[PDB]
């Protein structure tokens, strides 16, 4: 299948060079995958979702997205338009905000809640998890995300945007999940992406146009505008069985598009999401 005149970072993951503006994937799209966004909450409302996405959980007085972060994120992972895995359920927790804060407590909370949560659910190709969140490094946190990771649930985080080494940072720093780095539609590390030993690979962030609240649409970047590009591949990957939640992180590694990226670091992998599509 192809989505013509897709947004960059689409047609990006299933591109070998940059510039090109379709997106290529096969028509399974992620359908029998399951991904949790756990950020400010999902706008499950929205069209763009066609009612495959449902909150499922709150920390807050309402699991309504008051934000749009959480409902952004959830669009880019699987809503018709603007999603890399057009057909994966999508389910919420809100661990943040409307503000767009939490507390670690809270979102690790969050986190234990998922593991538990995936079993109640039916998720026949898989289960993932996309967290576009973090903050200075804590073990507590590195510990949830490893708990979730290990319960079997594939954990993608953002590298974080403070274009310094992910390893002060909090659910970047932890090895076992997939950090995620950004990258901008020139190929160039996104210039607010952090950087180093600890990230896995690079996904779209600059500028991803995407779903908001309100039933709208709104351009933004950041690392946690690459994370659900990576998030929503592993669950097309999974459904297709080429993975599996354990492997998803090392076989999109082991398959991306490598020595692409201009701007990084010495020490830092320059490996960019890739879909490996053929018609
Ligand atoms: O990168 C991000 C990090 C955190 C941490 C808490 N909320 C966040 C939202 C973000 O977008
Ligand atoms: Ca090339
Ligand atoms: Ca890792």
């Amino acid at each position: 299948a192809a989505q013509t005149n897709a947004p960059w970072g689409l047609a990006r993951i299933s591109s070998t060079s940059p510039g090109t503006s379709t997106y290529y994937y096969d028509e399974s799209a992620g359908q029998g995958s399951c991904v949790y966004v756990i950020d400010t909450g999902i706008e499950a409302s929205h069209p763009e979702f066609e009612g495959r996405a449902q909150m499922v959980k709150t920390y807050y007085y309402s699991s309504r997205d008051g934000n749009g972060h959480g409902t952004h994120c959830a669009g880019t992972v699987g809503s018709r338009t603007y999603g890399v895995a057009k057909k994966t359920q999508l389910f919420g927790v809100k661990v943040l905000d409307d503000n767009g804060s939490g507390q670690y407590s809270t979102i690790i909370a969050g986190m234990d809640f998922v593991a538990s949560d995936k079993n109640n659910r039916n998720c026949p190709k898989g289960v993932v998890a996309s967290l576009s969140l973090g903050g200075g490094y804590s073990s507590s946190v590195n510990s949830a995300a490893a708990r979730l990771q290990s319960s079997g649930v594939m954990v993608a985080v953002a590298a974080g945007n403070n274009n310094a080494d992910a390893r002060n940072y909090s659910p970047a720093s932890e090895p076992s999940v997939c950090t995620v780095g950004a990258s901008d539609r020139y190929d160039r590390r996104s210039s607010f992406s952090n950087y180093g030993s600890v990230l896995d690979i690079f996904g779209p962030g600059t500028s991803i146009l995407s779903t908001w609240i309100g039933g709208s649409t709104r351009s933004i970047s950041g690392t946690s505008m690459a994370t659900p590009h990576v998030a929503g591949l592993a669950a097309y990957l999974m459904t297709l069985g080429k993975t599996t939640a354990a492997s998803a992180c090392r076989y999109i590694a082991d398959t991306a598009n490598k020595g692409d990226l201009s701007n990084i670091p010495f020490g830092t992998v320059n490996l960019l999401a890739y879909n490996n599509y053929q018609a």
